[PDB]
């Protein structure tokens, strides 16, 4: 039926998991149709039991059926590449720490103590968490990287970066975003802000080990906040975006850059920042409401086309 | 994007289980429309987080929202009933259990120990591992139960259980499919075998501690196995029909009932069947094969439609 089939979706991101996370998509690259008997062989996978995984990779679309052989569609290339941001998403989705906060939700929305489903299982808030834990932190700040790395030619394209001289990403992870403008946009201070235990390294890169909860530092004429604000709550997401209108002057500009909440996308990803963060995927209205309670004006709003997710670009200044 | 939504297939098996698994859906009893702001001064809910959580359920066509007010969809009535097969389904499908053996599948398919991917996980095979843990042999003993009384009236009307005298239903579970019959057909022996360190407690029903793969008990007319060779492998299910064959003599006949693998169907079934068994659901060409192999003739097959799955009848007897 379509109820138990919904109810067994866990199934389709299961399946993905097991084909992805083995290496075993790797031996599709550029569209090649692979022999599966042949592969068992090579890999040592049994035959039988990986021939009845493909069958259902079939079904969702995941691979295609051909002269007794399968390639990867079109769309799902990327599961041939481990580097891909989609390979770090499948690998993170269904962990056995997401798994535990899911199972803590239904609990977690009967509770006022503001402990997200993910601290309830695991005892801290997420990012105090990946502070001891490799697997998550590094397959983490690996999927951010991927996907700023994805927008930079986007943000460069519809915004003059050469105006400015001094620019901090707040809560820059890695700091991939800032690295990969950097190339592009040449004779410019640069600086990271976020949770370092050890500062990275690049070539003229200021990583700066801070907390944007407590204090944002003055003295840049351009800021970026990218995809933060929805692992925070309205009162927290104010008290950013306050620190950041007491560090800004009247020339200073925050590029606020967030995956935005359009009517026709999946609210699929809202429910997820409510399960590890209680923080929740925001709308245009929503994101000028807290810049306006921060003290902040929006001068200029415009719509970044990413495959997986839209995503609301917001210049803002002090009022 | 499609791709990241079908990699994200997890969050909607993991909202309807925070909808069911809580209670909430219990509200929503005969198509009624729900204040989420009434269901939150009474329940205690948060109100804000929860009308999250509904707009997502009316995404995936679960709820059906009007006027800022939701009730469940036609389809997923069952949601408000606790009792009902799919509750017990959505608290297993996405259970601890479960979710750690999923993560061992891709393990598992390089292995040739005959160690299934639940037993890599927890250290025993499913059902041995069942014993010593109630939360999942009461749900999921429960849940046969509830597709067992789900099947029972189509059952008992394409075949005359009346020409028969002693009745043995092998792996019968808590005995619900013959309580069942017992009702409608009387005067009869009814008899259930499984795996019990307590028998089960019912009005004119013979409990008996076994086990199908050592001995089926001799001196029944009409044998039943129902939904069982799906949790083994090919020799297995040929050892089972074998000891049937062993026990049954010429006037004897073994009904052998199962969900059918059919190509318009989805194969997400058989995969959980590898993960937890090292099973798989069979076509009815697969079933005849098994009982040909074990000495059993085919004298009658039947199509069984069910709201979940197909079944396939099959009326064995002694070459
Ligand atoms: N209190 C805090 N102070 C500074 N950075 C913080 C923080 N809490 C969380 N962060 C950081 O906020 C980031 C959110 S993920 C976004 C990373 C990057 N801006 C991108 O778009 O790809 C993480 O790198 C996390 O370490
Ligand atoms: N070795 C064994 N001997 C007997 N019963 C067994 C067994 N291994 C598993 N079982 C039982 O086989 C059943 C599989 S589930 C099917 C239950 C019932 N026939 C129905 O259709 O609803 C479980 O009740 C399990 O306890
Ligand atoms: C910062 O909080 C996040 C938290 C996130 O998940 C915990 C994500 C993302 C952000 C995110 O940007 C993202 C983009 C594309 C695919 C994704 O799976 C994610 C994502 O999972
Ligand atoms: C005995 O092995 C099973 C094992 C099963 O899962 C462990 C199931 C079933 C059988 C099963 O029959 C079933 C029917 C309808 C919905 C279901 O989720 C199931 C089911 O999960
Ligand atoms: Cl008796």
């Amino acid at each position: 039926s379509m109820l138990t089939e919904l109810i067994a979706s866990n199934r389709r991101s299961a399946a993905i998991h097991a084909f992805v996370d083995t290496g075993l998509s790797t031996h599709f690259k550029d569209g090649i149709y692979v022999d599966i008997s042949e592969l068992s062989r090579k890999s040592g996978v049994n035959y039988a039991r990986f021939s009845r995984l493909c069958d259902f990779l079939v079904e969702m679309g995941v691979l295609v059926s051909n002269d007794n052989k399968f390639r990867l569609s079109d769309e799902c290339h990327v599961f041939a590449n481990p580097e891909s941001f989609e390979s770090f998403m499948i690998k993170l989705e269904i962990c056995s720490h997401y798994s535990n906060a899911w199972l803590m939700y239904g609990k977690s929305l009967f509770e006022d103590d503001g402990k997200s489903a993910f601290e309830m299982a695991h005892g801290r808030p997420f990012f105090e968490y990946l502070d001891g834990n490799k697997f998550l932190k590094s397959n983490f700040d690996a999927l951010m990287t991927r996907v700023s790395n994805l927008i930079v030619e986007k943000l460069l394209g519809i915004y003059d970066f050469n105006q400015h001289n001094r620019i901090l990403d707040v809560g820059g992870g890695e700091g991939e975003l800032l690295v990969r403008i950097s190339e592009k946009v040449k004779g410019k201070h640069y600086a990271v802000l976020d949770r370092y235990s050890e500062l990275p390294v690049s070539d003229n890169i200021d990583f700066i080990n801070g907390n944007f909860l407590n204090s944002i530092p003055s003295g840049y004429d351009l800021y970026i906040l990218k995809n933060v604000l929805h692992n925070w709550s309205d009162s927290d997401s104010i008290l950013i975006l306050e620190n950041f209108r007491k560090a800004m002057d009247k020339n200073s500009s925050l590029l606020l850059i967030n995956m935005v909440k359009e009517p026709e996308f999946s609210r699929s990803f809202d429910i997820l920042m409510d399960v590890l963060f209680l923080g929740k995927e925001r709308s245009f209205t929503e994101f000028e409401y807290l810049a306006n309670q921060a003290g902040l004006v929006v001068q200029e709003t415009k719509v970044i086309d990413q495959s997986y997710s839209p995503y609301s670009f917001i210049k803002l200044q002090i009022k």
